[PDB]
């Protein structure tokens, strides 16, 4: 039988990056990229968001690729957010078509309508990206924003360096405890509308969320993080990069509210299946793990 020490192991494994899918989001890339540069002055791009650092869950959605524009394209930074997003939405939906390609506030996403089935396979390949139009203003860059309707400031680099720093303080298993409670986040069981938004906050609050060091056993961790989550997801959570406002400010205080109890919740169905583990009910605690986390979690 599956102790539940191998379960997460394999819940981890499960959630770790192989090479068919790392292949799969590079032709993605170099798919839209080479539409984009006949319809853009773009000069590169490159992967970014939590796939670059590693913290991305399964199965992997929302992929960021910065489209850097070129010198020629200038003229959209002066003018505001919308008319860089529309032009990209407009050459988008003209090769994937309107049902695959939505404006967000800083993106343009477009879905590759790829079959995702009950356990969250996709055959090894990106379910969608998120394109951002970007100039690269020497140290940093400069992304559309909607909300503000006009350009905003933002450094990858600062958060890549964040999260790998907390890897290493935590022996190297910060990032996986990130993607299992970011796969919980988007069970589909919670409805259409996640419990944490956005799923940076996940990883923005695990910066300070998960301290000390790792103690060993996944579902004690996995318990006292949904508890210490729960806890202070009412605080404020700045940008770590000094850059932008604060990265809880996107759910109201009723959002707020079901986050903590659905929080809360997490931490109350891990303690039952922590009791059964330790009263000899294994079968018992994998089927409450299961629950909580969705297909992706091994019952054998």
């Amino acid at each position: 039988a599956l102790s539940i020490d191998e379960a997460f192991r394999k819940f981890k494994s499960r959630l770790e990056l192989n090479e068919r899918e790392q292949k799969n989001a590079s032709q993605r890339q170099n798919e839209v990229r080479d539409y984009l540069q006949t319809k853009f002055g773009i000069a590169r791009s490159f992967l970014t968001g939590s796939y670059a650092r590693y913290t991305k869950t399964k199965p992997l959605k929302d992929i960021d690729i910065f489209f850097v524009l070129k010198d020629s394209e200038k003229h959209y930074h002066g003018k505001a957010a919308s008319v860089v997003l529309d032009d990209f939405h407009s050459a988008l939906v003209e090769k994937y078509g309107s049902a695959a390609v939505r404006k967000q506030a800083r993106s343009i996403n477009v879905d590759f309508g790829v079959h995702i089935d009950a356990e969250d396979n996709t055959d090894y390949r990106v379910v969608s990206v998120d394109a951002v139009p970007a100039f690269d203003t020497g140290d940093q860059y400069e992304i559309p924003d909607t909300a503000s309707g006009k350009w905003i400031k933002t450094d990858p680099e600062i958060h890549k360096d964040k999260a790998t720093a907390a890897h290493q303080a935590y022996a190297n298993e910060w990032k996986g405890l990130v993607r299992m409670v970011k796969y919980w986040n988007n069970n589909p069981k919670h409805g259409d509308l996640k419990p944490v938004k956005p799923s940076f906050l996940i990883e923005v609050m695990a910066l300070e969320c998960l301290y000390g060091g790792w103690g060993g056993s996944f579902d004690r961790e996995i318990q006292s993080f949904f508890a210490t989550l729960a806890d202070r997801v009412h605080d404020e959570w700045p940008d770590p990069a000094g850059l932008g406002p604060a990265i809880s400010n996107d759910m109201d205080a009723a959002r707020k509210q079901r986050a903590q109890q659905l929080l809360f919740q997490a931490s109350q169905d891990a303690s039952i299946a922590i009791d059964h583990a330790r009263r000899g009910r294994n079968i018992e605690a994998l089927r409450a793990w299961r629950a909580l986390f969705g297909p992706k979690f091994p019952l054998s």
